[PDB]
């Protein structure tokens, strides 16, 4: 794997010795294994397993997450603690991110009657920065993520001051399993019909993602299907705005999925572009829908 110049190699990770590990908790399912709260000596860790019934080919996919994601340093990118590969079933350690998965984030903070105010326009735009924030250095890097999507980002606390990070990289390393498996709901025109990717492709993707944070976890397109929005997008049809959402907002969203990839935005001038979004008192001040 190479990655900002520099070839990797298995033992350029960290073996941490498995006596050291120590789960405390089950967390969910990844795309192939499972998840765990853990511990190392005491240092707070996520721990990515390994199925030992798994073929070959998937062994040689694990490895090559923990090279992706270790030479990674940007802090809205989940960090890489180390590696325990040398015991069965092999893990990855990873950093800990106590505000769970995005999409649940959001509806499980969704305002409601029993307590409307929880979340804030500004909280979700600093989400939405984080992200932004992190795609570019990944785009800075050449790297495309191919995968920017609500579920893949990860919290590091649900309170204020939480910092949102891209959690999984799962599918860069699958293209570096079948087509009802595509996340055909965030990819542009190009990706789909053709299979090409770009930071273009990324752009695409991360305005869906903003349609999920304004829309509060909701799904794309509610109402349609894979192939129905595989016609509707092809032929110029595009998502409304989530409820309540500020203009200067969906605009960004707006050009995210223009048709042709040179007129959709970097991820520079996105930044640039919500950055003054939090600078606007009409947008960081509307409510948000109950
Ligand atoms: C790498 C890591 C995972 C967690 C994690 C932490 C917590 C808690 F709040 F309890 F601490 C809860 C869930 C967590 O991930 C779980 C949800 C999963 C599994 N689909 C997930 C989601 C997005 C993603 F990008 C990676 C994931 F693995 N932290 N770090
Ligand atoms: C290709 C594209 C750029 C944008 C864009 C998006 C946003 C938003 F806030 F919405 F994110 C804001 C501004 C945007 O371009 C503006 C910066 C300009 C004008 N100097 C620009 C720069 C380079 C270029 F090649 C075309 C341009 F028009 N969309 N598409």
């Amino acid at each position: 794997y190479c990655f900002a110049g520099k070839t990797s190699s298995i033992s350029d990770l960290k073996e941490v010795p498995r006596k050291n590990i120590t789960l405390i908790r089950g967390l969910g399912h990844g795309a192939f294994g499972e998840v765990y709260e853990g511990q190392v000596s005491p240092l707070q860790v996520a721990v990515k397993t390994l199925p030992e019934v798994c073929s070959e080919q998937d062994e040689l996919d694990f490895l090559m997450e923990a090279l992706i994601i270790s030479k990674f340093n940007h802090q809205n990118i989940v960090r890489c603690i180390g590696v325990s590969l040398q015991s069965l079933p092999r893990f990855i350690l990873l950093e800990l991110m106590a505000g769970g998965d995005l999409k649940s984030f959001l509806r499980e903070t969704r305002p409601r009657p029993s307590q409307p105010s929880s979340l804030a326009m500004l909280d979700l735009l600093h989400v939405a920065r984080d992200i932004a924030c992190g795609c570019q250095y990944l785009e800075e890097n050449h790297f495309i993520h191919r995968d920017i999507a609500a579920r893949n980002c990860l919290l590091t606390c649900p309170g204020p001051g939480r910092v949102a990070k891209i959690g999984d990289f799962g599918m860069a390393r699958d293209i570096y399993g079948g087509c009802a498996m595509l996340p055909v709901k965030w990819m542009p025109p190009e990706a789909f019909m053709e299979g090409i990717f770009t930071s273009k492709t990324d752009t695409w993707s991360f305005g869906v993602l903003l349609w999920e944070i304004f829309s509060l976890g909701y799904m794309p397109y509610p109402s349609k299907s894979n192939q129905e929005v595989l016609e509707f997008v092809t032929s110029g049809g595009r998502m409304d705005p989530p409820k309540n959402c500020p203009g200067p907002v969906y605009r960004i969203m707006t050009q995210c999925w223009q048709h042709q990839p040179e007129d959709r935005p970097n991820f520079a001038i996105i930044l640039e572009r919500i950055e003054y979004c939090t600078q606007d008192p009409d947008v960081i001040n509307t409510a948000l829908p109950i």
